[PDB]
């Protein structure tokens, strides 16, 4: 076998809102308010939180909305995807 999915991550910083990273974990994420929530405390207190594991392409297509968002928002948010 060979496990060819990919982990999305979402890094703290002092600048975005937690409001914000809550709605892209709700919509870019499919998160529920409690998960979403959970995941941004994550990321507020631990500096790095793990928005979900998807495919490649989507994976890709996730953080690019991410962070187009973030920008269009004016925040310094980012997002990255590294191997599960």
């Amino acid at each position: 076998q060979k496990p060819s999915l990919y982990r999305v991550l979402i890094l703290n910083d002092d600048y975005t809102p937690m409001e914000f990273v809550v709605y892209v974990l709700e919509r870019f994420f499919n998160k529920s308010r409690e998960d979403a929530t959970r995941i941004m405390l994550h990321v507020h207190q631990n500096g790095v939180g793990v928005c979900g594991v998807y495919t490649y392409e989507v994976a890709e297509t996730k953080v690019a909305q991410v962070i187009d968002s973030a920008r269009r928002h004016q925040h310094p948010l980012q997002c990255t995807m590294e191997k599960d």
